[PDB]
């Protein structure tokens, strides 16, 4: 449960030890509840006024939501989490809560493509941020684009689906000399890396995808290391008396647990974007097995990778550690467990020949997601990034002929049998 | 499943005519998924290009949350309806999609205390909008707070707790006369107001309180009547092409629905608070039997009134239709089924004898919530509106003596007695 | 919980007062849990040894199934009930917790095809019990059936779908002068009925059906009166000490509760029949609105059977207190709080023509259940009493041409509007 | 999907490809219903005609549960598996299917607790089966103890907790020449033994523990490898005319389905032992990692062997291949994959320091269970095999001292400490 367990033994117990103490049920409870009772008139005003921790109401927090927060965190060695409907909720949080109108933030290009359009279009509709997007694959760019209206540099571990992987460490460092946090959304990377012991302050999941594992419940995390100071002058809210709680000061209250505070009595109990009960018990049950799925998904993914360079109808594979991957150095020096289970490639005959690929497939799943336990298949261009100009989807890593596989954990010679019938039946 | 239909058989077949065809299953099944296999590449990018309707990814839409919204549209008789995370989000939501940074808000003041925190804290510090709260029992002041920036007015049917009901025809005048909508929070009165039928152009609930009806799940929901013209200019967003879409025009494409479609191509994508399958399984039981229990509901709590009134504990009692209430003309004019289940009182002491009242409760439930089946009891100022000022509570309705209760369906004898006991001890 | 309190009171209370105490859940949580940790060595042995209360393994008791459990004591005012995997498992039950391969049991014939099934021919081939059916509407024949070997009388309150009521007390009266209890399927009745109040010493329910009341979850339960005593020599395995417990005697330990408790240590942990926490949950939801569906099923019932019995295609109508039911007499003495939501009714042209009334259905449904909120018909000779021979069927009340409907709880309007269109083209 | 596929492609896809046609839900949908909408009057009664198959009532089929049905069907390349409500309803109903008051079966020794008390009083005192336990460590014993009254031959994999594994084979080659099939409890070696590839004809599981795998959920399975003739004789209820069924002949119907199909139109439908659709989903969740986790079971059981070997507290260690094991050589030739999870040993000072050592346990669990992700520990003797007598206790392989282990899938340093710790503390 501690940092002195191992990640396997946390994952199985981190957050509910011991059980539950009235039945002593082993397994996390569905607490499908709204509202608790509280001891006394006396309680429920310390609650609420933030002079005592409880249960207090499920949109801002909940038994079973907090065993999923607690287990996460101890994952991830922050000082603590906060779970939250979706991924895009993650991302939306995690920069509401230290950014608003006028602000900036430096975000890499290689983007999922929903965090391009919420950053490009959304949060500046409507919440007043610009969001100044850079070549991450060089340091500098990073360093250039900061302003004095800068709150936070962004960046994902394995670009979706650019699978470019920035210089983590040079990149803290030059965020820390200028007094803002880093951003890394580790979604595709749970367990295989761990960014916090790289320079990132804050880590961010789609619990949707590789963490949940089995493609069932929608669901975003928030994870803090706790590492950063908050007190420069760049983040008044988290420092200066909050008058919604008649005088609260975050860092004073919270301590290390500042940010990851706010998001919780600011972000989550204003705004609403809670995580059900019923989803986080599958969340939970998603982690039990986490290591011993990546360690699969990785192992496959890398035979994947061989079949596809020597297929004749494979017109390139891209891959974090692919000859021709410019981030390829960066690759090898921080990813040292595994390199992701995401591949791209392109099929000879273009975009045309890929859609004659994907309609023949006959196993793998032709859907939106990524890290399901199931291997899937997608043209990128219309539809994850569909969203973005051609010249964005170029600067995310996007090509009109592109194919993004995730690799699941299915037995690689099905997997590979699937693509091999799909491929010699897309050139006819 | 049409307006031909009386409301109790709409609400146990609206949306789900015929059953799901695979199997024919009469319940709704619980589609638990992210995601959905594609027919073919074609289809795909039609889905995700917003050609062709369908299902994508669960953050975005569910066949499960389908039903439950095409079952509140046909009990409202509105043109769509959208699921969100909590009631909170919802509210946010149906801001967000027609205002940005800068723009004005004109909001009654009856509001629930998470409301005006978000309008008055978070809605200004996160997204720039204004929020102008006036005294909604005099007309004549929603129309001199509306100013050319102004983009929506906004009203709880019966405030919580103020128990106040706005004139909800003559501030639909006002607002459309300025060519803004009406958008009423109808929490506590499903079934027993509908307020398309006196002027409102979208409704939010939250879902988890009588909607629910037993205390289990966090919703909110979003209802479009489609009756209000969005080309008057003040919402470009409605009829601009948007760049996110590659030129699709709302209300183009979406004709009457265009700002329910909105609120889930832009708001629901992107900021990503989307409700659980599971949750929308549990509304849609909810409201099965939800036009039974607000009989129970307001004939109780009926009851309950003419009890408190002549105890000798009791300082004064508060109803919707209480000789004493500020508006009882228009909760007399609107409100024709039921005057709702929330009952507030004072007890001789003050706020002192009130605490212990509530301490010396045995069967009501000392929580945060309301619209349970079970009988709830808080101390506002304390709690649900401890986040306010103190003349910011008095502004909502919240006194420092205030007890709320919601009356729940229990056998009234059995509530009547609670609170005797209770009450007579809170004199010692 | 206690008797004192009124029917809906405990309805919402009864089992879960005070909330689960180390959260304050006020929802019943879903304890979706194997097993619990045990305090100690010492402790978990006396579990085990039936020397303490407590939860041990889910296949033999859950805190949310005990729930359930005890809120269906609590309205039955019973000692205690047990909740199993479904109807045909609480008869399973009921009936082998007293009775094995030699005995016999004495069976009213107005009973649903799968109870009669199970009592002619798979409670004889697997348990050697020997089942004798009987004409209940004449008392007399239940006391000629009665042997030395008979261990029981079993009763439906209503017959499904004879819907002929037998003369309870009268029939109490018979079985227990010969010493032997008397065991009441209650169904279709709950809370309309109260067989401990009429001579019965157990009652069993579906779940599934009116309990429920929404068609989502199959279940049983078995409820003790603690009325009989089980110490006249016919029922040795509830006196004599039992090897597999050390010497344990369910009358010496458990007293009144000895009969409901054998069911849980014998059969539910030997024969497995468990109900899912998740279930009990959903079942638990439905008693908190059962009292109001169950008056709505029977206004509307009244209802149809007016309209039935004036329709030019309709041969014959029967109902509990028709003019040409056998008991009509015992149905106005007994049901006092409706008549119950099943309508059998015959179509002028025979089997064949009632075919193409169902067949003809828009809104009601065509499916195998009773008691979900909808509006249901099914024809019971091809059906739910399949497996009978033409004469048995007849002996049960069903005849070739009968259609069975439950009347579910929607605007009655819209019920007869389609029923009244599917008899039309019946008749063409 | 087939039989050509590996077995976690299978694992992943089986029994729902394609995904549900109405919609693509990529999962598994949660049909928690009770019924299904039937096409017209013909089509229901083919249904419960035997004639077509399709779903008709939740308690007989549903489409989750047979998802997990199908998919268990294709891991185990049997023609058919069923869903139960437990492992102990799989065992009941496997063994009444085929035998009824009078007939004998010939059972190994090695047995959980509830299945030897199942087996020795309630089949006995209910049904009139008489089990007649043998040493199945020596053939001769099973081919001694078999009468023409034998009706089957019953064994489990990896005694529990006996850890003796018996001469598959050649048990086997005796059952099936006195014409009776092998029943094999899988339970404890799914994935790491195929049964049916070793002479057995059915096999049952307790799908709460390894299938399941996170001690959530109970239930039960029961597969049929189709490779039995039921026409010799000795089984007239599946080749004679079923009067249930107006004369329909299962092996006639059914073919090689023919003992699963009984099962289902039989057992469950009248003793009611139904899944829940829940349990099923959370069930098939459980199967997808399946591999995984029983790789890492094995390999941690293996380190826990060679610690409690080497601790100076330890009497003694017992494992499928320890040197003492009687079953030494059968567990090395049929054991190919990993030896289970399940270790027990005895603790220096009998069975007082034994209680001291789980009373002094931090991390590994005190309950009833195994097979879950964390590490578990209990005393068989006063707990799982409490109801046997002590010579009954030494004839399953229980001693007074005997701690049992079931090794979870947390990191194996975190496991040794704990046992550490606590074996010293049980010294003292
Ligand atoms: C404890 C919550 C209470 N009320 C919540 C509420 C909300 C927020 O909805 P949710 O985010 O909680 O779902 C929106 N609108 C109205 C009118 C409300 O009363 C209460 O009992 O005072
Ligand atoms: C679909 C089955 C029907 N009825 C079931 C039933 C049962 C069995 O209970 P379950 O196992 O199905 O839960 C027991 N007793 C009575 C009175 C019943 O009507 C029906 O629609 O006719
Ligand atoms: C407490 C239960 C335990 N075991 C149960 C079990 C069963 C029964 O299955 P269920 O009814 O519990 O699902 C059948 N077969 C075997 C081999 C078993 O080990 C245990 O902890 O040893
Ligand atoms: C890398 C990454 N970040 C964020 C998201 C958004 O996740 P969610 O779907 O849970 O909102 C995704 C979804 O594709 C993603 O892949
Ligand atoms: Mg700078
Ligand atoms: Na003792």
């Amino acid at each position: 449960d501690w940092k002195k367990y191992g990640y396997n033994t946390r994952a199985l117990h981190a957050g509910y030890e011991p059980p539950e103490q009235a039945t002593g049920s082993r397994a996390v409870p569905i607490y499908q509840t709204t509202s608790y009772v509280f001891r006394d008139s006396d309680h429920a005003a310390r609650l609420f006024a933030l002079e005592e921790p409880g249960f207090i109401y499920t949109r801002i927090g909940n038994p079973t939501v907090s065993v999923l927060e607690e287990r996460i965190a101890a994952l991830e060695e922050g000082v603590g989490a906060l779970a939250v409907a979706s991924g895009q909720a993650a991302i939306t949080y995690a920069i509401l809560n230290i950014a608003g109108p006028g602000d900036e933030i430096v975000s890499g290009s290689a983007l999922y493509g929903g965090t391009y359009n919420l950053f490009r279009h959304t949060l500046y509709k409507k919440s007043g941020i610009i969001v100044k997007f850079v070549d991450e694959t060089d340091p500098k760019n990073i360093e250039e684009a900061i302003t004095e209206k800068t709150k936070a540099v962004y960046l994902e571990t394995i670009g979706n689906p650019g699978l470019t992987v920035p210089d983590f460490e040079a990149i803290a460092e030059i965020a820390h000399r200028h007094g803002v946090p880093l951003i890394v959304d580790n979604t595709v990377a749970p367990y295989i890396f761990r960014p916090f012991e790289h320079g990132a302050d804050i880590v961010v999941y789609s619990a949707t995808k590789f963490i949940g594992g089995h493609g069932t419940s929608i669901g975003g995390l928030i994870v803090d290391s706790g590492k950063f100071d908050w007190t420069n002058g760049k983040f008044p809210e988290l420092v200066e008396p909050d008058p919604s709680y008649h005088g609260v000061s975050y860092v004073e209250t919270f301590k290390e647990a500042a940010y990851i505070a706010k998001c919780r009595t600011q972000l989550l109990r204003d705004l609403g974007s809670c995580m059900s009960p019923f989803n986080a018990f599958l969340f939970i049950l998603g982690l039990e097995t986490l290591s011993l799925r990546m360690k699969k998904h990785c192992e496959n993914a890398l035979k994947i990778v061989e079949f596809l360079k020597s297929h004749p109808a494979v017109s390139w594979v891209n891959y974090p550690i692919a000859e021709g991957n410019k981030t390829r150095e960066n690759a090898l020096k921080y990813l040292k467990e595994g390199y992701g289970a995401i591949v791209t490639f392109g099929v000879k005959g273009g975009k045309e020949a890929g859609k004659k690929f994907i309609d023949s497939l006959t196993l793998i799943s032709h859907l939106a997601n990524i890290g399901d336990a199931r291997t899937l298949a997608i043209h990128p261009a219309s539809t994850t990034h569909q969203q973005l100009t051609e010249e964005e989807q170029l600067k995310t890593g996007v090509t009109p002929d592109m194919i993004r596989l995730s690799v699941g954990i299915e037995d690689v010679e099905d997997i590979i049998a699937d693509l091999d019938q799909a491929l010699r039946k897309s050139q006819e």
